[PDB]
């Protein structure tokens, strides 16, 4: 029942930032492979018709030996699902957004810091997130392929996320390497902050 | 405090099976990076002079604030001095550590597909182990930097590790890609069974 997405923007798009090998490998691959196992994971169960940003905020109630399966897979569906809308071919938000991140931050500088600094401290593989939670902006990350809206209790973190990046090396080994801190420079200039705008607007 | 160890043979000599660039980047930015940060975090401790493989059996005694950095660097030091001499340039074991194979797994072959399942199957960045538990050998795998030697509690299974393989992306992403089960089958050309005997002895 879930299928991969096709991509808003050629392969090549986000070139230099993100190198279309990557972005054509990612997508074609590894999510792919997350969609696949999903479906797998989903067969003969009740839950094989939600969607999936719904599906990973009820994992408690799924059968015992599909909650792995589930969590892993349908986590990385819904997490590289929102990754290809948040990006698009001075880039900065502006609006009730610019707003809320200097009530909850200070500026848009110190956002940034904070993010990265998020970003770089997940050890092994994970994603770093800003998220709404009450109403008021929050920066978490998480392990492997798991996913604020998941809760506390499995995540470790919660909130509604509106940007998120992958950490994974998958995400930027062939382009940067072990650099880490590179990769995120870059990230910001292919941010789509209208989309991250729309998604803030209906998460409070 | 740990120093990184040099490597028992040139950065090209295990290519076409691992690439002389990952050798590299792999040996002098990543490992490197753990030695750094295990020793920042065991300055002016009674701690640091003790052999890294003694270190990661003693975690519960470490200070409270000491215990994750040193789980995650001393634990990645650990892994990768391991694992530069478990390598060298059919190849498969013999004598007694063959004879082992075949009691525990059936032949060579079926203890192949055993490791290579359990490096498949590990979800993220981490490790696959041939172990030595009770006189009696098993195949584990574990996150992160975790080792066995850590112990069940810490890493979520225990023994004697005799072989690892290091399924991080970073270890293979550059010659493969996506195609983690393509880096496995190569591994084997480059497993240098010799020392895993001499593990083997040291471990029964
Ligand atoms: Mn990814
Ligand atoms: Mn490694």
């Amino acid at each position: 029942a879930y299928t991969l997405p096709q991509l808003p923007y050629a392969y090549d798009a986000l070139e230099p930032h993100i190198d279309a090998r990557t972005m054509e490998i990612h997508h074609t691959k590894h999510h792919q492979t997350y969609v696949d196992n999903a479906n797998k994971a989903l067969e003969g169960t009740e839950f094989a018709d939600l969607p999936v940003e719904q599906l990973i905020q009820q994992l408690d109630r799924v059968p015992a030996d599909k909650k792995g399966a589930l969590r892993n897979n349908a986590g990385g569906h819904a997490n590289h699902s929102m990754f290809w809308q948040i990006m698009g071919q001075a880039n900065q938000p502006s609006g009730e957004l610019l707003d809320a991140i200097n009530s909850a931050f200070g500026s848009f500088d110190a956002f940034k810091q904070k993010f990265e600094d998020a970003a770089k401290t997940r050890f092994g593989s994970g994603w770093a997130w800003l998220v709404v939670k009450d109403g008021k902006l929050d920066v978490v990350s998480t392990a492997n392929q798991d996913n604020p809206l998941m809760g506390e209790a499995i995540a470790g973190v919660s909130g509604t996320p509106i940007l998120g990046v992958d950490v994974w090396e998958h995400a930027y080994y062939l382009n940067y390497q072990n650099r880490r801190p590179d990769y995120l420079a870059a990230f910001w200039n292919v941010v789509n902050w209208d989309e991250v705008s729309k998604r803030y607007a209906a998460a409070k």
